[PDB]
């Protein structure tokens, strides 16, 4: 199979020492095709590119969820929590069973007035600009995106709005997930170099812990009965097992849930707004679609659900830079991997989603444009092609949640406001542990819709 260009004993390693490594291994893909091993000291993986052999990678009878070394970097602090859970730990099906009917499309209609509660505020926000002013998009996405579940996971006000320093948690959660993220390019990762990273991730990990646990600990005290994912951890019962998650458990959940609201979602946001005012037929379309369905000065959990054209933009912009650009699988068994590639059990396999979506034997020569209306049909589609929230019983949980909030707040930002790219902006994307299109500034002339 492919294989990149090695550097003797670190093998392909110093290829992800890079700024941009989705981006990097994008470009390998570009180059090697649609599967290539990947291996770095201690480590093989295989990056797949391809509809053809993802599709076959979906196959969990086939193969499971690995962690990828960034996830189990991030299982640090994200412990067994539902996306650094291997499937065969118990707290995984507990907290999926218990998690599911939290984050299903009708428990969406009970965190909408929360959403809308933020997505209000960000109107606001950009309705009270002056002029000459701008709009940081990922920043103020990342308000928004961290404020809706904070309210929803466990109505706490982030007030991200309120400030431009980050929550205590913020910075310790950012900071670790940016070791997590170092640990990943670094070529010698015992050096003592790194000390002072390995206890500042401690510490960070501890501030997470501590504050979380006060968190789950004060709800617990003061006996309140809100609709947030925390009263249904305290108070779900997994059917199979008859168990509650375990507060340490909930703290996980709780974390993983920041984690996953905060930039990865937050740059769905971003990326659709870059699209947005990068196509401006494609904005005028959505900005169309959400005057004539958000008739009214808030949103409907059911008007939301009428932003069809804004859900296919959501989508389009997942397509092209799925803020969780990456989901890693393991061989159940000895298997053959599109008849031409023979697996052992335990080989690992990359999903490179980017990859896979700009796959042009599925969505034809023009993949790098923004056409929404790809969307149209999801029939038409075909299987394993758009991944963005990963797959099977592992994918995404909180898919519809930030589908909805983004719909939300996309709607509402289109009826509410023309947008400029006053800046041509430059994509670049910034890689963590997600993307985003850093830098990406637009100016809101508001259409002066009230609230
Ligand atoms: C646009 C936004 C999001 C995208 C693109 C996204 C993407 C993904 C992907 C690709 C996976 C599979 C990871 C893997 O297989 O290793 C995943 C899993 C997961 N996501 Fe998201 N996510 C988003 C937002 C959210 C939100 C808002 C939440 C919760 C508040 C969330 C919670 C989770 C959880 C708990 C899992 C693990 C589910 C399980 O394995 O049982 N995600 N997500
Ligand atoms: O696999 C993940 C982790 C992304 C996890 C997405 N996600 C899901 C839920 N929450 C977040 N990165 C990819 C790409 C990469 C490589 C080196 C450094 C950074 C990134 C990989 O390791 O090759």
């Amino acid at each position: 199979m492919p294989q990149p260009k090695t550097f003797g004993e670190l093998k392909n390693l110093p290829l992800l020492n890079t700024d941009k490594p989705v981006q990097a291994l994008m470009k390998i893909a570009d180059e090697l095709g649609e599967i290539f091993k990947f291996e770095a000291p201690g480590r093989v993986t295989r990056y797949l590119s391809s509809q053809r052999l993802i599709k076959e990678a979906c196959d969990e009878s086939r193969f499971d969820k690995n962690l990828s070394q960034a996830l189990k970097f991030v299982r640090d602090f994200a412990g067994d929590g539902l996306v650094t859970s291997w499937t065969h730990e118990k707290n995984w099906k507990k907290a999926h069973n218990i998690l599911l009917p939290s984050f299903s499309q009708q428990a969406m209609k009970g965190y909408h007035a929360m959403m809308v509660d933020i997505a209000v505020q960000l109107v606001q926000k950009w309705e009270r600009l002056n002029a000459d002013e701008h709009i940081e998009v990922p920043e103020d996405m990342t308000r928004l995106t961290l404020d809706t579940i904070g309210l929803c996971g466990f109505n706490y006000r982030f007030n991200s709005f309120y400030r431009d320093q980050p929550h205590p948690f913020i910075t310790s959660m950012v900071r670790a997930l940016d070791e997590a993220m170092n640990k990943l390019q670094r070529a010698n990762p015992d050096d003592p170099a790194y000390d002072e990273n390995k206890r500042q991730f401690q510490e960070d990990i501890k501030v997470m812990n501590d504050l979380v646990d006060k968190i789950i600990a004060d709800r617990k005290a003061s006996g309140e009965q809100s609709d947030d994912l925390l009263t249904h951890m305290l108070n779900g019962k997994d059917p199979e097992t008859g168990e509650p998650l375990d507060d340490e458990n909930i703290r996980y959940q709780i974390i993983t849930f920041l984690i996953a609201g905060h930039e990865i979602t937050s740059g769905l946001l971003s990326f659709a707004l870059y699209f947005l005012v990068k196509n401006p037929h494609v904005l005028q379309k959505a900005a169309e679609e959400a005057a004539r369905v958000l008739v009214d000065p808030v949103p409907s959990y059911k008007q939301v659900k009428q932003l069809k054209y804004v859900g296919m933009v959501l989508n389009e912009a997942l397509r092209l830079w799925p803020t969780a650009p990456a989901f890693s699988l393991y061989a159940k068994e000895d298997t053959v991997l599109g008849g031409e590639y023979p697996l052992e059990k335990g080989d690992e396999l990359m999903v490179l989603i980017p990859q896979l979506h700009r796959d042009k034997t599925i969505w034809g020569d023009d993949v790098e444009e923004f056409r929404p209306e790809r969307f149209e049909n999801p029939s038409a589609i075909p299987q394993h092609a758009f991944k963005p929230f990963g797959n099977g019983q592992r994918a995404c949980i909180g898919q519809q949640f930030a589908l909805h909030e983004a719909t939300l707040v996309l709607g509402m930002m289109l009826k509410h406001f023309d947008f400029e790219d006053h800046t041509n902006y430059e994509l670049d994307i910034k890689e963590t542990l997600t993307l985003k299109p850093e830098g990406f500034v637009v100016k809101a002339k508001s259409k002066k819709i009230p609230l």
